[PDB]
């Protein structure tokens, strides 16, 4: 009965059509990008966003504009209240729930002398206990042989960037929890994965990328993807959403099905 | 320049239609499954073998069966001047490598005290040094945006095989080998990543899989898969070959772009 | 070509005294919090042993800290107790004003104090969570905040991580090993920021150890291990934990401990240090 | 439920003495390979200060050696070198009989070993991986083969390992780095089967350290680095590598093995010990 072979043989394994995915965050940047992708490849995604509205609008007129099923979910994680209604009304829009992206996150830097509870707390509400309590509801709502993919960070690992601990420790956590997860999980047949991308192009990269730069404050938006591309990838080019997309789509398929507990590094072999 | 697009938006990123793919020993096991899958999903492959002669022209035979073009060819990884002509060949044959698998390799069970420098060598020469010179030749031939792909083994990072130095040693070193030749193939937009798979239903697991389970001498084979699907994954199956080529192909393909210098642990979660 | 041979520089002075006084923590005033029992009993026990004059932090048990001060004092050292809460900054704000008073200057910091938790990811709560991340997480963060105030330049800050920080077959244990796995990140980044006023950072990861916290669930770690007796749970440990075959113990924790606060553990820094017998979990 | 408060058993046995002592190598004999020089010479001085009689092996450096010997001796411990190259696995096997004879006994042995290459993968020939490795590798893998059957029972054995065996960011290195990456797992692996003999089985991985290698070849870590002085290439090594802005020295290793040697790792075994002042490469 081992010797059974688990799905389609050649491409077909790769599929995503008629999945149905949910995205936290996907409103703008990595998690839009997720969203649009996922669309293209089959998946009917259900937006999340908790603040940028009218770009998860766009997001989902987008995504039927290239064929496939699209519908939004406000939702806060840093309220599991919010994040129990939101899986609840996810499964009534397309009936079913196949893979969830656990992508919603926001960053911060401060030497450690100067963290304050209060801003400790806004990190890590959202980042680790925001992404524990989606996973939660995930496992509780997800089909038998679904999918769930966390949000890391090679920062997780790192071993140069300064003033970073409070971030750096909320994804960290991520990775625990994807190899402790990937046990309990399994009942229901589910794959527990973390992706970890290196600097990334969106808001977020826009907001924070000089400050993993020494003495990077006045350079130029222009000096600063010159400096990403050279420093962090001997491939000598920036990451962009699209680079982590497709390492999601392909853990979402049946090509990742042997893949469970593990952190995989989107970053182009950077050192950081 | 730096938000460019590498490579097409949708399941196109996902093909390996016209790609030229090299598989070290694919006459059998994990290999095989490799070749066979990559044939399936569109790649001309170059079947290389060391003994296996009928298998390996099984393997040929099936690819153009099931669609593709193929050829074996042999080589003794063991012996560099075998590498160099084996590539020098695969390339006569098709006119071009795109995706370079390398998968040969032996395994040994001995206490430290126990091991002799004939064993020591035996299992380096074929698992270490031979993968080195597979990639050295691999980069050589690659067309620029290649691909490597190195076969590690969970025993690379395991904690508690016993009698197992030498193979695990082995395996290791190909861990450091990805993240550095990642560096240096870089420079002709090849990656290099290595997989490490935990316990797979081939003629090797068949030969050594008692040895990992203690007082497993006299189990039946039937208890042995029950052993592995319990004991080792949380999803409670056996690994099969195709669980490892499904994710060779996510590597080789575009949607791989943004992964270099890593190692993928394809286990189904396993704790060894 | 550069052809100068190798000359000593103003690099090649030597950080501390060689030989055996490398190893010596005499003169140091060492902080350790929840070292009411426990390894953190251990740690302040053992590191008091070697010279250090010690602060005994708890948040309950007090009459333990009483004990545990006492016996530093009758094994030939100093020391004295504080408590205060790390699930409160405020109280671990105070406490550390209270200690330097105490010795006059603190020169080893082991972030100790925890708690655990075990429950599958299905019936987590948020009280739950919140319970063991403001204690075993965020509760080490601002002691390590703290603690880089007030401690001498070329102070030690050891945080206590566990096996299950990286552990892959411990089932319904995601939220405990979450909160222990970050601590692993944290040693690597706060032992940069720290590196300004020359302290190392490092986490020591025990697997299994003989305390009330091993006693009160190792079963849980053990597949059908309900019904087992203690003899039964400590044979198990040891045979399924350890190639050498021995139950891990709070001094084996507390002598690496020591290692890391001094002189010998200077160039050891954001890094991650198992000791659990060479345990697989 | 089983009721039965926490008690002492067997396994409650204190492994070595409390305190201080604990960090004490009197009356050990240590043998290190590559000890007339460099961070095999430091290793060997240091274990001799903490009270190691030393067998100082060396396959080239006589001259230096016989300083080393005489350098222990001056300092109060007795030493002998035994001349073997770890390329041979016959040398190898002499070496320890004639070093049980000297002393009499083997409680620590140090495999230190090596040499490092650099060169683009698509340059490297076999003969040049075979020298790499014969000695990184193959040569440590049998310096332990060795140790183990002539260890004594709770014996000792550290592995040199790098920071290349983890490090992301040094091109033209695979050869070397690979050589290096093999002995953490080894360290993995050797720990279960020499566990049998109660012996710990570790790797320390050095970031750089100033002895002749680091002279020769810390230019090619360095980006544009050819023409750097001597000031220029130490001044970069001690910021560039290290929050703590030094260069890594031979004795800032030598003390970690020590402690590592000592009681005070018996619990830390299979480990990769990182001492690189924290550095990322
Ligand atoms: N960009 C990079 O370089 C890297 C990013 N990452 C991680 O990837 C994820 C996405 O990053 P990126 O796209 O760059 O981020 P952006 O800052 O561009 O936006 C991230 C998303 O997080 C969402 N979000 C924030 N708070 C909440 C909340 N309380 N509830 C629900 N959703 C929320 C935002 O939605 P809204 O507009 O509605 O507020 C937004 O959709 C994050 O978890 C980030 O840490 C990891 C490595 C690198
Ligand atoms: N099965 C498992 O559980 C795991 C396997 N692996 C690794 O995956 C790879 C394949 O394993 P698996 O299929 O199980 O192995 P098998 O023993 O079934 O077959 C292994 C392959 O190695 C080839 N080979 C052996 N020696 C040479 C040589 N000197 N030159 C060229 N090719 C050679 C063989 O070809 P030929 O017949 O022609 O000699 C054969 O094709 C190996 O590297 C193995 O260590 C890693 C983790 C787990
Ligand atoms: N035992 C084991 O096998 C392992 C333990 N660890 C970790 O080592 C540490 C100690 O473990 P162990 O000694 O076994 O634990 P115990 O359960 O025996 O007691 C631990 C200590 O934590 C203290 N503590 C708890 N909460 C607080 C708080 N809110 N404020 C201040 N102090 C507090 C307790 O003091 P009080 O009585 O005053 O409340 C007690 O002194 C923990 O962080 C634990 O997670 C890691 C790996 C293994
Ligand atoms: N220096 C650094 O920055 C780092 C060094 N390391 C590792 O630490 C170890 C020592 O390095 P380091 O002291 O700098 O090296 P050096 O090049 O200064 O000398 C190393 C030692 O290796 C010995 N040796 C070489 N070949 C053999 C052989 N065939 N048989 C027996 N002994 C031999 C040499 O002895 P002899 O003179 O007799 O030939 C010498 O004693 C090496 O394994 C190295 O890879 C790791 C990280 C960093
Ligand atoms: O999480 C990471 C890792 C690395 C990195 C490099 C540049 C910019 C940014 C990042 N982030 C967020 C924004
Ligand atoms: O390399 C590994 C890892 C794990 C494992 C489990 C069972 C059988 C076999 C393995 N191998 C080879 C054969
Ligand atoms: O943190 C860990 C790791 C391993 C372990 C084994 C047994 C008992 C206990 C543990 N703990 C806490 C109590
Ligand atoms: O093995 C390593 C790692 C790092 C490093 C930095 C500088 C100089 C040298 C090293 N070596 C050998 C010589």
């Amino acid at each position: 009965k081992y010797d059974a072979i688990p799905g389609p043989l050649g491409p077909q394994s790769a599929s995503l059509e008629g999945k149905v995915a949910l995205v936290t965050g996907a409103g703008r940047g990595i998690g839009r990008e997720m969203a649009m992708e996922l669309g293209r490849r089959g998946c009917k995604v259900i937006v999340n966003y908790a603040n940028s509205t009218e770009s998860a609008e766009e997001v989902v007129a987008a995504i039927k504009k290239n064929g496939s099923d699209a519908a939004c979910v406000k939702a806060n994680v840093g309220v599991v209240e919010d994040i129990v209604r939101m899986f609840e009304e996810a499964v009534k829009i397309f009936g079913k729930l196949d893979i969830v992206c656990s992508n919603s996150g926001v960053v911060s830097f401060g030497h450690v002398k100067d963290v304050t509870p209060e801003e400790f707390d806004r990190v890590f509400t959202i980042n680790t206990r925001g992404q524990f309590f989606v996973a939660r509801e995930a496992y509780k709502h997800l089909e038998i042989g679904g999918r769930l993919i966390l949000m890391g960070s090679i920062t997780g690992q790192a071993k140069a960037v300064p003033k970073h601990a409070v971030y750096s420790g909320s994804k960290g956590a991520i990775e625990t929890f994807a190899r402790c997860m990937a046990i309990d999980m399994a009942d229901k047949k589910i794959t527990v994965n973390v992706v970890a991308p290196g600097g990334i192009k969106t808001d977020m990269y826009h907001a924070v990328c000089r400050e993993y730069i020494p003495n990077g404050e006045n350079l130029s938006n222009e000096e600063v993807d010159e400096y990403a591309a050279v420093q962090w990838s001997p491939l000598r080019r920036v990451g962009l959403p699209i680079d982590i997309a497709r390492v999601v789509c392909f853990l979402a398929s049946n090509d990742g099905g042997w893949v469970t507990g593990k952190v995989i590094g989107i970053d182009g072999g950077a050192c950081m």
